[PDB]
C-alpha cells in the first residue's frame, strides 16, 4: 500500500505516534516520506547483507527476522514481512522500541539527515486528524 500524505499522518495518530518519545507527528511523516515514500512495500538491501523493511525501513540486523540476516536480532520478535502490510501495526510498534532505545529517532538516518531541525509540521499541514 502506498499511503496519502495526509492518510498516514492520521493512521499513524490512530496507531499511538503523535507526540510518542516527544516526536510530533510531523516527524513519523516526514521520515516516513523519506524511507520509503510511503509505501508499505519498500525494501532495500543493506551493504552488511541486511534488509530494511517498510514504511519507516526497519532493519533485520536488530528489529525483524527474515532469515537471512547473519548473526542478527529480531527485538521486535516479527517475521520482517509482518513490515509490509498495508495495515501499519506491527511497522508502529516496532518503530516505537526502536525510537525508545536510547538515539531517538536519530536510529533513522533519513530522520537525522532530512527531517531532524526542519519545519516537519509541514508534513501535516492540511490534514484532517
Ligand atoms: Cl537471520
Ligand atoms: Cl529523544
Ligand atoms: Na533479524
Ligand atoms: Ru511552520
Amino acid at each position: 500500500k502506498v499511503f496519502g500524505r495526509c492518510e498516514l499522518a492520521a493512521a499513524m495518530k490512530r496507531h499511538g505516534l503523535d507526540n510518542y518519545r516527544g516526536y510530533s507527528l510531523g516527524n513519523w511523516v516526514c521520515a516516513a516520506k523519506f524511507e520509503s515514500n510511503f509505501n508499505t512495500q519498500a525494501t532495500n538491501r543493506n551493504t552488511d547483507g541486511s534488509t530494511d523493511y517498510g514504511i519507516l525501513q526497519i532493519n533485520s540486523r536488530w528489529w525483524c527476522n527474515d532469515g537471512r540476516t547473519p548473526g542478527s536480532r529480531n527485538l521486535c520478535n516479527i517475521p520482517c514481512s509482518a513490515l509490509l502490510s498495508s495495515d501499519i501495526t506491527a511497522s508502529v510498534n516496532c518503530a516505537k522500541k526502536i525510537v525508545s532505545d536510547g538515539n531517538g529517532m536519530n536510529a533513522w538516518v533519513a530522520w537525522r539527515n532530512r527531517c531532524k531541525g526542519t519545519d516537519v509540521q509541514a508534513w501535516i499541514r492540511g490534514c484532517r486528524l
